[PDB]
């Protein structure tokens, strides 16, 4: 079964799409958004909450799949502590890089995804003895995935912030491969 990082996470994002649903996407981004007004630059969760909102039904699903099997996998072979600082590190980055080009109203676990998805098949590609690999099946439909993102095929977050995203999973990667 998925991991206790894994796990929370994907309660929160459904707690979180729930809440939606009832208040409105608005309201929520209202207490959960990068922090939109230099009066809510210290409210420090907004850092990284904001990966925590999803707008459609095809969003969180997606995400929400992506980030069990690779999210799960990385915590199950290589322990929590790997998965949470990915996350983290990802969701900052690519937070950082969305609201800098497009402003501070966007959500979405995809940052942190790209981050899995370029971790998990670097290194396998470059050190196969992990364990940790992305099967050549997956690659062809992350490879989809990136695609449509790249030409738009509506999504949050642009394909900058993507970037920023899977340039976190293939620095932590690299390092690891060492
Ligand atoms: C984030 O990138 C939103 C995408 N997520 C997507 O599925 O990417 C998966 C790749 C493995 C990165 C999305 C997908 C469907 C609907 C809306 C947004
Ligand atoms: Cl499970
Ligand atoms: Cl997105
Ligand atoms: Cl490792």
């Amino acid at each position: 079964r998925a991991g206790p990082v894994t796990w929370v996470m994907m309660i929160a994002c459904v707690v979180v799409f729930i809440a939606m649903q009832i208040l409105g996407d608005q309201e929520v981004m209202l207490w959960l958004a990068w922090p939109f007004d230099p009066t809510l630059k210290f409210e420090f969760w907004r850092y990284f909450t904001h990966a925590l909102m999803h707008f459609s039904l095809m969003h969180i699903l997606f995400n929400l799949l992506w980030w069990w099997y690779l999210g799960g996998a990385v915590e199950k072979r290589l322990g929590s502590g790997k998965l949470i600082v990915i996350t983290l590190i990802s969701a900052l980055l690519s937070g950082y890089v969305q609201q800098k080009f497009s402003g501070p109203w966007f959500g979405g676990l995809s940052g942190v995804v790209y981050a899995l998805m370029g971790y998990v098949w670097l290194r396998g590609e470059r050190d196969p003895q992990s364990g940790i690999y992305l099967q050549r099946g997956l690659i062809i439909f992350a490879l989809i995935w990136i695609v449509a993102g790249w030409f738009d095929l509506g999504m949050s977050m642009a394909n900058g912030a993507h970037i920023a995203g899977l340039a976190v999973g293939l620095a932590m990667a690299f390092v690891d491969s060492l």
